């Protein structure tokens, strides 16, 4: 912290938030900056640090992110109603449950010819260790040790290899782009600003199986990102090997360290953004909806049905993923995924016949 | 700092810098490493936030930043082989001298046909407040006010007009932009990796005067940094009204605050870079230069009158930014007649290479 800093009257520190658009500016009032300015988390994390994000960058929506496990209860007067009105009035007594169940996904397989491909993302951090915008050198490498020694130990279907982002061959760092597998290194102003930058490459690295559908992002902006992903439109296999892939790297993580992923009973996951707090999953498709596209009710569909959609501005494809994190879970998630795609494609499949899709939108 | 990290072998801290090329690289060793991690300085400035401009940059010469004065006693250890060899030899026991004294200063005005125009440029800090890597929103924005009080109190030919970054108009960046008076937002990684780029742009500005000769940016790099620059050749002029300027302003802060400029025995004006400390002068002309352009010695005879050249143009071929060599361990003074003399020199081999003259015996040796 820069020890001066105390010494000032609050309001000549208070952020001028004239101009921004976020959940930061909406709650962090004068009164409750000058309450935190000077309280520290147990590590070190001070309340300028994260709201960082936001100060400079008026135009981010949520504009905060967690140093520690603790910043979410010692600065909780600012993280929970901003967590709150983002996660549709998640309230700080509300609690989120966990269902890591794959018997209970829906087995329907989406149209191939619609459904390019099927995808399943989480976040995970280590219990112990400060999160990226705060970690330092020494914590991340442990994190890189102990997490790539755990998926190492992964046999059969699950055989991979793991690269270090700083130890990269250059007949290596291209194919690893060819299979589209490396995550962008940290440029954008998100990163910047919210320390998660500092130290790259050092420290991470991206594993994945050599049949290539499962795949870890490590230390990037929570210290795992465990991604599960396949051609064509079979969610509950893509599921299924998520969760199974998710036991084993846990189990020997804490047979082998005693470590365990952060967690609680309030808030589920513990990941550095909150917005994705609780289950921290991403459950999408890569879907050709070039007529959803022409449709002006497109956008507000998705949205009744819980579903984001996002497209590379071509070719009317979308990534189409849920939009619900916390105070649902996982089951529920992918299931939302799965009925409202095939919605979608069913609906494709008649505007291309010029038939009425009206009786499909949701209510 | 991370409190964690103390619970870690230094070790386990220490960069990779296998491929950088830094000065940094250099000189922080394993040992140096596990020394300094854990020591901190009185504000709170640690050994990683230092270096960290130099850890995520390898191709960085310098790869350091202080966050107050004392990051350079408090890791001497690092900062001082640093500075010694980037500044040519100026030893821990060696002190910088200070000369402002524009009486000083020769009076010849170089060659008009030859010397396109002329700028004096430095930076300084405030004492006792953190620099920008370091400071926060309190003490950034009780700077912008103590300085751009005092730049609003200069009169006659010093007389301006402070210009804020929040909520400039599109009007004004646009006039200043075309000035040449507006300096870049904090993208590029020196002010990422350094942490100079928070909250902008609170506490930024410009001021300049209304002759457009005497220019000053507020809270970028350090906390003020300062030019005075006009067309020709009149150098003296230029340094006299740089000078006027600076002390006014000075003068100003200390009557108002109590405060002035960061600056000590030992490393002159205090920098956030250490390529900047003593004069933190950079005192340069262009020049139309392109028979020496040709000559494979120009560099070595800039370099033996303790000048640096560089190509410039924006299209007419053949001029060059000249400016002094040295910040630490000379005076202003010194500095800016190098620039004064050494330009007359090249000036004279220049006409004699038009006339496929020789310039053999000009040519220290
Ligand atoms: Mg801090």
């Amino acid at each position: 912290a820069n020890l001066n800093q105390k010494k000032y009257p609050a309001k000549d520190d208070f952020p001028n938030f004239e101009g921004h658009k976020s959940l930061l500016s909406k709650y962090l009032t004068a009164d409750m900056y000058a309450k935190l300015r000077d309280v520290a988390t147990p590590s070190g994390y001070t309340l300028d640090r994260a709201i960082q994000n936001g100060v400079d960058n008026p135009d981010f929506h949520l504009g905060l992110l967690a140093g520690d496990e603790e910043t979410y209860t010692v600065f909780a007067d600012l993280f929970d109603p901003v967590i709150e009105e983002y996660h549709n009035g998640f309230k700080k007594t509300d609690n989120h449950k966990t269902d890591l169940d794959a018997s209970k996904i829906l087995d329907d397989v989406l149209d191939p010819a619609y459904v390019i491909s099927s995808r399943v993302r989480t976040g995970r951090n280590i219990r112990g260790m400060a999160l990226s915008p705060h970690v330092c050198r020494s914590e991340r490498r442990a994190i890189e040790k102990m997490v790539s020694e755990a998926l190492n130990s992964l046999a059969a279907d699950l055989k991979g290899k793991y690269y270090s982002l700083m130890k990269m061959d250059e007949k290596t760092q291209q194919q690893l782009i060819d299979d589209h597998f490396l995550f962008d290194r940290p440029v954008s102003r998100h990163f910047t600003s919210g320390g998660m930058a500092r130290d790259f490459p050092d420290g991470r690295g991206i594993w994945h199986n050599d049949k290539k559908n499962f795949l870890v992002w490590i230390n990037e902006e929570d210290h795992t990102r465990i991604i599960s992903m396949q051609m064509g439109g079979n969610m509950k296999e893509v599921f299924e090997r998520f969760t199974r892939g998710l036991t084993e790297v846990e189990k020997h993580i804490k047979d082998k360290t005693g470590k365990e992923f952060m967690k609680n009973d309030h808030l589920g996951f513990v990941l550095t953004c909150p917005s994705n707090l609780g289950t921290g999953v991403r459950c999408s498709v890569h879907a050709k909806l070039p007529h959803m596209a022409k449709d002006k009710r497109f956008e507000e569909i998705c949205t009744k049905m819980r579903l984001q959609k996002r497209g590379t501005s071509v070719g009317g494809v979308y990534d189409i993923s849920n939009l619900d994190r916390l105070g649902s879970s996982e089951v529920e998630q992918v299931n939302c995924v799965i009925k409202g795609v095939k919605v979608l494609i069913e609906m494709e499949k008649k505007l291309e016949k010029g038939e009425s899709i009206d009786d499909l939108v949701p209510k």
